């Protein structure tokens, strides 16, 4: 099979490094966007990854319904570079959404759905309860129930914790992904492992996870309830996750949010199977009259 590096350009339309000047100074955050009509898919990735998880779920839901999308590396992953990327509170990394939502935008941005898978699905419902995105008509979750986020960061530890240390190149890097387990979808795993690594100083993890455990809790206590305050239609994909928590399922009896299951991944799923996730976001923003089927 061939392992070699797949370049974002093969998947999205453009890329824009964009410029945040904040508290803490001035930062960039690295986007790379898709389409020009119908509504912003914001996606935001899971602790570890990049944007480029999102590539071939990007071309998958592009091919189904008329949108755009923004798929941001959010702070001290993939190519964005903050000055304190130390601090992952679900404060300050929802904080930065808003800011470069505001910032590629100004005052007319366009119609925006928060997609987001485990840390970055926490950040979007903090993103969106928070009314930080004006904008926002729909927000979606994936694999992230309050009740056993804790338990499912844990278990993954053991495998972080055993992964190589460096690889020789970036065609060994997706190689082992692959052969390990990590990323079934070759295909994805080709365009989305440049952004879970980097050159060292040969390659190595773009972050150890293992340091931001301190801001676990505040990513997740409170997130079922927080998910379903928001007043928004909301979209909840299970895939690895087999189970509701008990806040999610009384909310899910009083029809507060869209649910649908999927094919089980450990990992990603937009990652292993792109146009499973792709359908059911098409499915969902067809259903709410968001975007039109191509």
């Amino acid at each position: 099979r061939d392992f070699s590096p797949v370049p974002w350009s093969q998947y999205f339309e453009s890329m824009e490094d964009v410029e945040v000047e904040n508290e803490t100074g001035k930062d960039t955050f690295r986007v790379y966007k898709s389409g020009s009509e119908g509504p912003v898919l914001l996606l935001l990735h899971g602790g570890g990854h990049s944007a480029l998880s999102w590539a071939v779920f990007t071309a998958a839901i592009i091919s189904r319904v008329q949108c755009r999308i923004v798929a941001l590396d959010l702070r001290s992953h993939g190519e964005t570079k903050v000055k304190n990327p130390e601090d992952l509170s679900a404060e300050t990394m929802a904080k930065d959404v808003g800011n470069v939502v505001e910032a590629m935008y100004g005052d007319l941005p366009p119609p925006i759905m928060l997609i987001g898978h485990s840390m970055g699905g926490a950040i979007a419902v903090h993103t969106a309860s928070s009314n930080l995105v004006p904008s926002l008509l729909g927000l979606c979750m994936i694999d992230v129930v309050e009740g056993t986020a804790m338990d499912a960061l844990n278990s993954m530890q053991n495998f972080l914790r055993g992964r190589p240390k460096t690889f020789k190149s970036l065609e060994n890097a997706i190689e082992w992904s692959v052969k390990s387990g990590q990323i079934r979808n070759l295909e994805s795993a080709r365009v989305s492992m440049v952004g879970q690594v980097k050159q060292c100083e040969p390659y190595t993890w773009r972050i150890e996870l293992a340091k931001t455990e301190k801001y676990w809790d505040g990513w997740f206590r409170g997130l079922s309830n927080l998910f379903l305050s928001c007043p928004i239609p909301k979209l909840l994909l299970l895939a690895g996750v087999d189970r509701l928590d008990k806040d999610l399922t009384i909310g899910q009896m009083q029809g507060k949010f869209q649910m649908q299951v999927l094919p089980q991944c450990g990992h990603a799923v937009h990652e292993d199977a792109p146009d499973k996730v792709a359908e059911a976001v098409a499915t969902f923003l067809i259903r709410h009259r968001f975007a039109e089927p191509i």
